[PDB]
């Protein structure tokens, strides 16, 4: 029945495999990518009339009915992303007439304007001269000086944001603005009577760092400001000696087009470390049939190819088939060699890991490495040799990455500290880098891959992890993903590889939850509103992923020849395509909880046949 | 009559002239450039078969009949160079056997062998594993902590040298080792009974450094050195803040290599800046036309487009001559505009300076920016507003570089520190940057140009130095260039430009010595030898260049009607070339007096045109 599915799913996933031998589909996020862009460019003085054409096509395509633009598809209106994609508009072309234009600027004005948008869509504004920067939160280029061990010093704050900060306290310190001609001026933004509901900290304003932050715009201001030279140019060098290989910083939009700008503000147009980080956006750029041109949040290179390889074997292609082979040696080239930031915190520990994209050797994270490494471990490679010790070094990598709790994070250990939380400026997204559920999971069902089972010290403390962290309903937190299902999914899969009972209660609470969530069409969906509202927990249009997922936790509980079980098959079984694939209209991807979603492009066709792959299994 | 020769001559050069509208001639040195590429490809691990090949035409090429390579054309055979030529050979893969081996070993061995060659020279020995590195001069990573205002900080060496040792620190704290196959090793550079002859410290070397330098050694063994890291970091960073845009460093050989060198140390071939660091090599090097490929110390671009068109004018091509402003566009475009190192001493001076290769911001020297500008001040470019306006800031950065002395030096102010020529590692060439009579001259002729007289002080204050620097038989000593025939033609043309009288006595007894020196066959020569012993001063075989030098100098004293002058007239219009140009098989530039000599390539066109254009104009 299902293997004609599955081998037109085989058949297609081995097309979309790139020659070099590996995989890589699109990231989706949101239009403050392409916004923001935008606006970088007018600042660096490189607008190309080409590109802002293309650019312009692909925000109103992604424009609603109501005229706003969300997190995700068929998301609410999201205020800041519409802000950013109007500017963007107005500064391409669009005049504040045109129906568009009207739609938008009269959501802004229901809001509260300009003023009640994040921190970052206020300061790209103040970039640009419409906004003050004395109303933006401060980070002073001082923070340079903060040691090791001490509250609030970069490396309390978790990679993503930790660039970003570095970078930005250059560009506060300067406070630089690059008017925009009459043209464009958006004082529109301002005309509203509504009362401003601006959004605080993440985890609550604590009158303390309201207090300094007030201080430190009062430092701003005056004649002379002792050691700020050396601050800035700690901060520039911290940045020159973390480059990434493909010019960028980190592999993340964010602190990469900063960095640029902080260059800029610096007279460093000409310098090699800044042509390079500007060419090297190209790569990230997609151009879109229909005329329009986005930008990545990021790329997932290693990541759809690790996947992929799993997906295709669970499936049945051989150990050594010579295409799976193709991955298996890309991926060996890929292993990181050397000490990135988390080696801050474990000295000792040898580089083994990996990264999400292409070339970024300073921060490889746990969740890629695990995949990587369990891929590699189901493949006979040419060169055993090589085979054998790369995953030897990422193996022991992961184990020395694991936090107090027995959980493990994505990018460094024990990075829990609650300080940030707290700061002005932070009040978009996640600041930390904690240990999460779904990573854990994913770690050892690697181990369980080679056999480590609860015996093992490292395994139970993990497994403690989990039954602590697992929610009333019996289901499990999704963070990188969306998000019950994703969550629930995951951990059950792996405590089923690392020889725990499926039988115990805690684990069949968890079954029980997801045959319960089953949509009405067979198959399994959770919306992203999810994150914010807790009506929405497995509930929502059914995809091809989150069903794959909800159903390998099904496979992996012994319930494979259920009804529930059988049921979710027909699904993925029907609404299959033609050429193989698969279609997902929506994002199952998270960034952030609630404040960034991202489409991964693959996901609708490589779980799906990783989970008919175990579905064959159990038969 | 000469008219013919001088049209000959125009076209030839206007011939040369590449598209986009500059000139550029290449630069010869010696074989410790190729020999030395040879070395750093086999660290780094990138040895290209294809290449070592031509760099072996190339070597055996430049050999001589007795089996060894001197600084120069015609010129004694020297100990290191032909060591490292030596080595190269053998490691491509010549057999100590062969002629060109026998022969090349032997002079090795009759001069002490490796124990009596440079510090350089045993440096890059030690990097492979051929010589101890206890036996060289020690540079510590830790003196990147000497203040602004200290004894030996980095700021005291000239910026040729400072670059280097700030890349060296970084090496020498590692002391690592890149052992050689079997096959290369080269210990018969030790089998010798002569007494090694070990040439000591520039300035002398004072028993303080020696001892000092054990200290190091001895430091160097501890198991604990703190704040190294820190010192090495230190360095790094200020080699990644001063890269290149060409992906050089400083546009020298130099540094550039050891800084490479540097970064291999620290795992770092995967940073951009070493990539491009790396792949940045290729515009230097040059394919011969017999098969040889070479490297060069460096490149000339702005130089020989800048008196390409001095030349051009005083030969007689109209001041907007649409091929001269494809030239004065381009030197536009140039000008460098943020603050370099010279900085450090002229924090309120505007940038406005010029360099001698494409894309060098961090170091502009005097010597360019006055033959620019100057060059500039003779066009009739469209955009006179650009044209005035680069005027000024070269103008006002010239001034405000001029040093104590009234004397300016070629990169930074008063760089007269005596304390880095008595340390043990510097032996080889200068160290410092003091002012020298070539580059004030020439500025005195820039200024001239515009009509700033004697009146002014700035002039005043330089001619003083310039009498005062005036040597007994009258004649002015050659820096940068090939000699006292180079100076005194520099000093008397721009004296007589400043508006001083050419009756003058210490004038006169300057155009006599010119006349002295005249060659028999009408031209004039200065060999290399001028700079070892005195008895060669305005003695030496006839080339193009120095007669059109001692002819200028002629030319400005109003003898331009005299029998020597007209003599040596004629020797460029007869020993001219069918198509227009001139030949020199000799060196007629200096790096550094007695160390270090460069051919060029240019000056054999360029020069005999602007003679023989100024000749025109004195009748
Ligand atoms: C828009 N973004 C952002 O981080 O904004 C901020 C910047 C600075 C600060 Cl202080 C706070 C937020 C995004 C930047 C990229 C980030 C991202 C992080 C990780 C990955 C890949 N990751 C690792 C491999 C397995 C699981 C997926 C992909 C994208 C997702 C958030
Ligand atoms: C082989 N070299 C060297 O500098 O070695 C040392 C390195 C370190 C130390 Cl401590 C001592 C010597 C050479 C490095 C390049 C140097 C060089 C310097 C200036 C120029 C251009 N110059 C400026 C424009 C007009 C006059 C010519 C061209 C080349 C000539 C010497
Ligand atoms: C120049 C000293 C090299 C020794 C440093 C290796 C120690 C590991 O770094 C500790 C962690 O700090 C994060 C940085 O790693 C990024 C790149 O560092 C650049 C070259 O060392
Ligand atoms: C990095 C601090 C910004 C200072 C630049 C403003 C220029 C003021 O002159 C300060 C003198 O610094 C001398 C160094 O030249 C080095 C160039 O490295 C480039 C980064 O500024």
């Amino acid at each position: 029945a299902y293997a004609r599915t599955l081998d037109r799913a085989v058949e297609y996933l081995l097309s979309c495999q790139k020659d070099e031998g590996y995989w890589w589909g699109p990231l989706l996020s949101n239009v403050t990518m392409e916004a923001e862009y935008v606006l970088l460019c007018h600042i660096l003085d490189r607008v190309d009339r080409d590109r802002m054409e293309k650019i312009r096509r692909y925000l109103l395509h992604e424009q609603r009915e109501d005229g706003t633009w969300a997190l995700y598809p068929g998301g609410p209106p999201d205020l800041d992303t519409t802000i950013e994609a109007y500017v963007a508009l107005k500064y391409i072309g669009m005049s504040r007439d045109e129906e568009p234009m009207q739609k938008a600027l009269r959501f802004i004005q229901s809001q509260g304007g300009i003023e009640s948008s994040r921190v970052f869509t206020r300061m790209w504004l103040a970039l640009v001269g419409e906004y003050p920067w004395e109303k933006v939160p401060m980070v002073p280029p001082e923070i340079m000086f903060l040691g090791k061990r001490m509250p609030l010093n970069i490396y309390e704050f978790g990679s993503w944001a930790r660039a970003t900060v570095v970078a930005l306290s250059i560009v506060m310190s300067r406070q630089p603005v690059f008017p925009l001609p009459e043209r464009a001026r958006v004082p529109e933004l301002y005309e509203t009577d509504v009362p401003p509901r601006r959004r605080g900290a993440k985890g609550g304003g604590g009158w303390i760092f309201d207090a300094l932050d007030r201080a430190l715009h009062g430092y701003q201001k005056l004649s002379v400001h002792p050691f700020r030279r050396a601050a800035e140019i700690r901060a520039l060098d911290w940045l020159l000696e973390r480059q990434a290989g493909d010019g960028s910083w980190g592999g993340i939009q964010p602190p990469w087009f900063y960095a640029l700008i902080a260059l800029k503000i610096l007279d460093m147009t000409q310098h090699p470390a800044f042509i390079k980080g500007w060419e090297g956006l190209e790569l990230y750029g997609v151009e879109l049939d229909y005329g329009g041109w986005m930008f990545q949040a990021s790329i997932s290179p290693v990541w759809d190819t690790g996947l992929a390889v799993l997906a295709l074997r669970a499936a049945g292609l051989p150990a050594d088939h010579d295409r799976l082979v193709k991955a298996g040696e890309w991926l060996l080239d890929r292993q990181i060699t050397v000490p990135g930031d988390w080696a801050v915190k474990r000295p000792n520990l040898k580089p083994g890991g990996f990264a999400f994209q292409f070339d970024n050797v300073y921060y490889p994270d746990v969740d890629d490495t695990a995949v990587v490494v369990w891929a590699l471990n189901t493949l006979r490679l040419p060169d055993e040799r090589r085979r054998r010790d790369a995953m030897t070094k990422g193996f022991r990598w992961i184990v020395g990455m694991q936090s107090s709790n027995g959980g493990w994070g994505a990018y460094d250990v024990d990075n829990t500290s609650d300080l940030p939380n707290h700061i002005p400026f932070c009040d978009f997204g996640e600041v930390t880098d904690p240990p999460s559920e779904d990573v854990t999971a994913h770690v050892l069902e690697c181990f369980g891959s080679f056999g480590y089972d609860d015996a093992w010290k490292v395994i139970r403390r993990a497994v403690e992890y989990l039954k602590r962290e697992q929610k009333p309903d019996g289901s499990w937190f999704g963070r990188w993903g969306v998000n019950y299902l994703y969550g629930t999914g995951a951990v059950v899969s792996a405590l089923k590889a690392v020889g725990i009972d499926t039988r115990e209660p805690y684990i069949q609470k968890a079954l029980d939850w997801v045959e319960q969530h089953q949509n009405p069409d067979g198959g399994w969906g959770e919306d992203c509103r999810s994150y914010e509202d807790p009506a929405y927990a497995g509930k929502g249009a059914s995809t091809p992923s989150q069903t794959a997922w909800a159903l390998m936790a099904l496979i992996a509980g012994g319930r494979a020849e259920s009804e529930a079980a059988r049921r979710g098959v027909q699904y993925l079984v029907e609404t299959q395509r033609p050429d193989g694939g698969w279609d997902e209209p929506y994002y199952t991807g998270t960034g952030f909880p609630g404040d960034f979603y991202l489409g991964y492009t693959m996901y609708r066709h490589v779980f799906p046949t990783l989970a008919l792959g175990r579905y064959k299994q159990a038969i």
